[PDB]
């Protein structure tokens, strides 16, 4: 009952992590906005949730997507309470030097370009609902690899550095707006995998009313392996 | 399930912060040791909460006190399966070089010491706990002073950096052991205070099953005060 | 003479830090290759040191032109040591939701896609010296803004953030080819503004034998502001 | 030549990293006080550096001994500029549980206290030296340990978590004054002689460049840093 009344939009939520993360929130009595790359993975996960979940097919790297997107998700609930940045590509891992421009630059369009344009599309109607006295929040998906990275995959490492540091800028930004702006970073000394449910429960913490005074923060979700 | 079940020590839990997680610990379903040098302020809270909650008078920085603490702990609730570090005292602000070695012993005897003894003296009872499948969690409350300080709190604010640090050491020794170690860091851009409330809130999500996988961290409460 | 015999490129090195620490460097003895997008200024830059400088013109956001830096440099001095990384654009102080799509990708033209074009070009040469016994050093010029932020330059310090990140990553990869990556964050606690110099002597020293065991940091050089 | 004039404190000089410090700004041109616990150690070191050095014998971890130090170094140099905190002890590796209270006791003594005495009782004379126009440093030695730990060494760790947070509380409250505070952290707890990405071992002479560095005017505008000396072992 905690995000009972509110509407989350997650990205990269067709499968993995955003697929978790969007299941817990409806589970919490959130509207989900499944947004994907992969239509039938967003259609798929809204099929499981139900009547409380919107599949929506984009490509968030590109502006247009993005427009129709939130037009969607406003045309279909009303209003956006939770954006949740989780889409995320990356290079397979390698020698730095061998990741060529044009790969580095989807990887860029989708893990940095894709988070401004989500993000900035949808501040103005979070402004809006943090007058009326709604407090929005924003929830970046980083890693571990931002600020511990091994070797093989730098240029992805740096794109989850990137969007560390936009949460921090944006969470002074937005603070007086009534807008939270928070990261988790998930992967061991525990012994066992993140799965899923673990991270969907720290997101499901971090954007309730639970967590209010909470912001500008990176939470590691890791088993202990950013120690 | 969330605390139900739980046993949770809890230092300085006479008032303030240390008492404002007991009682949500409490409304959770946990059972609590009330461990505060004010033998009045325990007996109070404890009696506030009912009979879940357990008032033990102690002074941490003495070895005979924590043992005490943690012999009555164990005959009244059969286990204990969360400690929280809360307890602390500071100095009035004042330039560094004015806090005189007396009063800077006493402020390292609490915050420093106390911590050590009673987290050492709980390990082995968590080691055993955490072989039988049942998970320990050890929770410190540290200070946004640690990693951000403004001046005239240095000895106060180094004592906790040395709470954050060792909880990061304690992590990842104990990780494997099954027992996670993690602090807040209680502070104002959100635009309104902090209260016992809102702490404790994020004292029970992260001393939760809910929290299972996350273990070393610093997770700062401070409504963006330390961006 | 610290860095006699040593050949730098540096990027942005027609103004302010970047002609700093042209100057500098060249001062300690060491070849400078002189890179701006502004010709005549890295004309000017170059003009004013002397034989020991070599201006080169390019758009690092474009491969076309960082191939060329690179071959100038080898085909004027043969080799290149040092690659500071200091070209970088912003934006004016605003809102972040008010910087268009079209300045957000140009901003990450030159501060994210350049970086990651002058030093994966440069990497194999680097790869090459390092197993000839000649040690390699990236210093990364990034910001304070990236992990300390105040409101309005939200973008900018993104890309600050994503540089910071590169440098860890960079460092914990190349590290076996001799290579290191180091990051300066330039800004008032200590009252007084931030000169070229001060920078210029913080990269003078990361950048020479004398720190040869310093790799994967980001040195703050701020008068304290971080604090 | 970047140090001349000036005079610095050194702890736990008698060997190692400090040892290594104290020869160091030696050949720069800087007075050196060599504080040790070992007597004779800190009389080697004072002896093999000649005219420019002091020993002092001191267990900083007592005010009595702190008192007579400070004492000495003003008595034989009229002042100081710099001051190192390099002394540190720890604690043989062992699960944490297993440290006794007597040796947690001491380790907090010469870490914490020893820190908070010798900086503590430095302060005012740092402060005329500031407000007459000099420059003063105070350096901390911690560990990479302090914010990257390992298993089994928890209480020598967290004493230097404790070192890397009052760097960043002294520096913001000294700034004005003119005295600077920072911190070095290397990767046996003194850096004394007889896996890492870099690929090979700290050496003293490493150490004590960045120690240079840090405590001369060419860094006059950083402060309230932990910089990490460890070929990259903490990445």
């Amino acid at each position: 009952m905690s995000l009972e009344g509110k509407v989350a939009l997650i990205t990269g939520a067709g499968s993995g992590f955003g697929e978790g993360m969007a299941k817990r929130f409806a589970k919490g009595g959130a509207k989900v906005v499944i947004v994907d790359r992969d239509k039938a993975g967003a259609e798929r996960v809204a099929g499981e949730i139900g009547d409380a979940a919107l599949a929506v097919a984009a490509d968030i790297s590109k502006e247009a997507d993005v427009d129709a997107a939130v037009e969607a998700a406003l045309s279909k609930f009303g209003k956006v309470d939770i954006l949740v940045n989780n889409a995320g590509i990356g290079h397979k891992p390698q020698n730095a030097e061998l990741v060529e421009p044009e790969e580095f630059d989807r990887i860029v369009g989708v893990n940095v370009r894709g988070v401004y344009l989500m993000t900035s599309k949808l501040i103005p109607h979070f402004k809006e609902n943090g007058a009326k006295g709604q407090e929005c929040v924003i929830l970046n998906v980083a890693s571990t690899g931002a600020g511990r990275p091994r070797p093989n995959l730098a240029w992805y490492n740096a794109t989850k550095g990137w969007v560390v540091s936009v949460t921090k800028a944006l969470a002074i930004e937005l603070a007086p707006a009534k807008i939270r702006v928070v990261a988790l970073n998930p992967v061991i000394p525990m012994g066992r995998l993140l799965k899923p449910d673990d991270l969907a429960e720290a997101a499901a913490f971090l954007c309730s009313p639970q967590a209010s005074m909470i912001t500008g923060v990176a939470l590691d979700v890791d088993g202990g392996r950013s120690i």
